[PDB]
């Protein structure tokens, strides 16, 4: 361990070994400005901006005025690890500049309590992978049977789609139950309603930093150098209403509605005390997908429900990172593979995770097996999918020895449908 | 007719008027324009004219290096403008005629500027809705008792495309590199695409847009378009067929889209409005609208490739031959409340008629390469070759004058 100048508990999500970037503003003033997660506080970078004199930022300290992170994501890793040494210097507890300049210590901390959270950049894109192979099975045993569960092409490539970006909000944002058309009866035409089958999914993100050109791929052994940091998600689903829209072009309605992200970015090096070795796999994957670089990260991921009645959450998944088969390189070298431009603040999803134990099934519709099992919710209340007033809270962290780096919460309320 | 000279085959005559961002030598930076004969109104120069309600309080939409405030503004501010214009460009108008100075500092020639995208599209979307490409595709890939799967009749399906790469007329498309499974029977391979083709559409900006959680009722989904252009969505086909089950077109669309540049308003278009083709079975009540929203579109496309001294026709459509008008694509893309914001982008899909000289896409015209097309000069295509270059155009043919649509065009370059 080390340590700050500022108190952190020792089971504090905000130790001075992870240093999360977000966007706040607080009531005294409304401007959405950075700042970085230190226990219970923010600092805004705005106000200190003037003390990053080192190469990469001297040239660049506007970058920390934005009220959005896309131009810190495009400025690559050179920038990224000196403000990181700079922070973790200015607020270390031997440090007098910052810590003995009461003025400025006024001016650049707020408490966590007093600020309102924001998206942390403007996404241009959005893209969803689908690489749980728990997860795959799962739903490709229910639609289609134990021997048709994984589709052909599963083990090749890491199969995704193009999410709504429009959609993505922060944590604390209310989500309305979608209107919709649905076919239940197969022998009947669709109708038009509510959704009955509202669902989560648990996920995981990272942002995009510098991006390539247009035309031009990202190779494997270059990958790691996109990569900024990475945020929880809920990937909020209406599974009936996608069932009867999405052949054969994808999922569309059924999940544009809203997809929930938390609002700290936890950058890729406060990450790396917690790689492990990547999942072998076989068949073995083509050159281009191919490297030995460990990039599979221990995140220890909970999702905890509480319904509009209940006076404690109960805690429905527990499960973890490490459980994907495709690695975020993989899938950033795949998604520019064609060329593809991929730019600064463009987010990419992991997908739905899922491990072999039934208690870490990242969704309602596994847990509940398709609705045939009830989900023991205490207090004698079960689920099988969410229910008007549900609440649903996705916490995660890595467990280091004596301290832990944490991503704050990803939290969404059901609203009625209209 | 205007005091600027118009040619009377020219795409922009006073009753076009189309939205554009441009910039020049002398002045690199982009801003809005409108164009008229051979020439190009810079409607930064001219704000201060716009005296109007509404948008007196509003000129700086028009210093704006994209059209997506201007789009946010709303229909009254797009009729306000668009009357503004019409009135300033007349020919018995003083005010911008009559002013020597103000009037060489507002007109630049086309020949002469660099156009760049129209507005910053935060969210594109491609939809499924030619009813002839649909069946086409799916007697290709399903057979002809399954060509149209069960929900095609019901919703307008479409998926949500890349965003980022959507590029301007003239920029280069490079062949992508990517995995195919030519042998099913073998392991996927990873090469260069050897199936690319185009898909001739057309797509509509959002206007105003709607809050988080709020639909767009039907009745209110023309309040919302601001205007169409062109698109190709070049594909790669072995690409995608390897790739799109269960979750649809990635990697074999991504690669690029090409859109034109010249934004034509919906206000241009309605005269060329006809009744919207009888859907059966008819569509759930929020899906129903009795307004016409159907348009007589001529489109064309040609092909170029290398060796060749003159570009050949190979396909003539109409945008008329849509299943779906953009009334219910807006409507249904909102149902679920999902948020639309200025600037999104919302494609056709491939635009076929019955006739096979109107196929939109080079799989139809070649009939999945089992028919040579033949484009002059002893050559044929079945797919595009490197160096082909594709042009499409569109035109609405008036009572003595045509509302067009400058180009589509791009040319493809070797892979890496
Ligand atoms: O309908 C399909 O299966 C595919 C359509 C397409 O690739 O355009
Ligand atoms: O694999 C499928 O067919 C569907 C997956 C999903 O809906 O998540
Ligand atoms: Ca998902
Ligand atoms: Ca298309
Ligand atoms: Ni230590
Ligand atoms: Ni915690
Ligand atoms: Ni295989
Ligand atoms: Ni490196
Ligand atoms: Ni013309």
């Amino acid at each position: 361990g080390s340590m700050s100048f500022i108190p952190v508990a020792e089971d504090s999500d905000f130790p001075i070994q992870n240093l999360p970037y977000g966007v706040f503003s607080t009531q005294s003033n409304p401007k959405p400005r950075i700042g970085v997660a230190i226990g219970d506080q923010i600092l805004d970078l705005s106000v200190i901006k003037h003390l990053f004199t080192g190469p990469a930022l001297s040239k660049h300290q506007h970058v920390f005025d934005e009220t959005t992170l896309n131009n810190f994501m495009g400025l690559g890793q050179a920038a990224w690890k000196e403000a990181r040494a700079s922070l973790q210097n200015l607020l270390s507890a031997s440090q007098a500049r910052l810590r003995d300049d009461k003025e400025l210590r006024q001016r650049a901390f707020t408490s966590q309590a007093s600020a309102t959270m924001h998206l942390p950049a403007t996404i241009g894109d959005y893209t969803d992978f689908y690489s749980s192979r728990q997860h795959a099975t799962n739903v490709g045993i229910m639609f289609r049977g134990k021997e048709n569960a994984l589709l052909p092409n599963w083990l090749h490539l890491p199969v995704g789609y193009h999410g709504r970006a429009s959609s993505i909000v922060v944590s604390g944002t209310p989500i309305r139950r979608p209107m919709g058309q649905m076919r239940p009866d197969n022998s009947k035409p669709p109708v038009y309603g509510a959704c009955r089958l509202l669902d989560m999914e648990l996920e995981m993100a990272f942002f995009v930093g510098p991006g390539n050109r247009f035309g031009e791929p990202i190779p494997i052994s270059k990958a790691h150098e996109h990569i900024f940091g990475m945020v929880l998600m809920n990937d909020w689903s209406a599974r009936d209403i996608q069932q009867w829209e999405y052949v054969p072009l994808g999922p569309f309605l059924g999940k544009s509605f809203g997809t929930t992200i938390s609002p700290w970015v936890v950058p890729m090096d406060a990450l790396m005390p917690f790689v492990v070795p990547n999942p072998k796999q076989d068949p073995k994957p083509l050159p281009y997908l191919c490297h030995s670089q460990p990039y599979t990260f221990d995140i220890n991921l909970s999702v905890s429900l509480k319904g509009e009645g209940m006076s404690q959450a109960a805690t429905i998944c527990r499960s973890n990172f490490k459980h994907m088969y495709w690695t975020m390189l993989q899938q950033l070298t795949h998604h520019s593979v064609n060329g593809c431009n991929l730019r600064p603040g463009d987010l990419l999803a992991s997908g739905t995770i899922s491990g072999s134990d039934p208690e870490s099934f990242g969704s309602m519709l596994e847990l509940s097996w398709k609705g045939t099992k009830a989900i023991d919710v205490g207090q004698g209340q079960t689920r099988t999918f969410l229910l008007d007033g549900d609440e649903v809270i996705i916490t995660g962290h890595c467990q280091g020895d004596g301290y832990r780096v944490g991503f704050g919460q990803c939290a969404g309320k059901v609203l009625p449908a209209l």
